[PDB]
């Protein structure tokens, strides 16, 4: 169900001119952190796999990376008319966010992706005043999981964040086909 342009852009391969303004709801939905399966045990088949098919690196150096890459008390996202609500154990904090546009980032590996940016401008909010949503999309298209950056020094600060994303599946999922997705999708 992928034209070539967005299994392309998928990959991180794209031109700049390709890539279009999102909306909030491309993120509706209520969303699972993956963290959990990583700190069950969940997740080594992905890691088994990928330190099997790449010779250049091991389990344990996998799983550390995806360790600070995925590690989060943000448990679940709600995101519903214009609010997203980030939910930690018992406490929650949410915002009506505006829309900031996106930017377009090469990474080390010469690989492309954008970034689609919020604000949080309620005075009465105690939710991050900067996020943004990575998830392999460039154009209008509901989101199938994302990675999400937070804080509230500056947008800049946030696209240069590569070590921790913490990293959303829609919590319909169980967590054989969350596993799934990250071996396949």
């Amino acid at each position: 169900p992928l034209t070539e342009v967005e299994q392309k852009a998928a990959n991180g391969v794209f031109d700049d001119a390709n890539v279009q303004n999102r909306t909030l709801s491309d993120w509706d939905g209520v969303w699972q952190s993956v963290y959990p399966l990583l700190q069950s045990g969940k997740l080594d088949p992905v890691f088994q796999k990928k330190a099997d098919a790449d010779k250049t690196k091991t389990f344990a150096e996998i799983k550390d990376y995806y360790h600070k890459g995925y590690a989060t008390d943000i448990e679940m996202i709600g995101i519903e008319d214009g609010i997203v609500e980030f939910h930690r154990n018992n406490e929650t904090t949410s915002c009506k966010y505006d829309y900031d546009g996106y930017k377009i980032l090469t990474y080390k590996s010469g690989k492309k992706g954008v970034r689609y940016l919020f604000e949080c401008k309620d005075p009465e909010s105690k939710a991050p005043k900067y996020i943004q949503f990575s998830d392999h999309i460039i154009a209008p298209r509901k989101s199938s999981h994302f990675h999400i950056f937070m804080g509230n020094d500056s947008q800049q600060s946030l696209l240069n964040e590569m070590e921790n994303w913490p990293t959303y599946y829609p919590y319909q999922l169980s967590s054989e086909e969350v596993v799934e997705e990250m071996m396949s999708h």
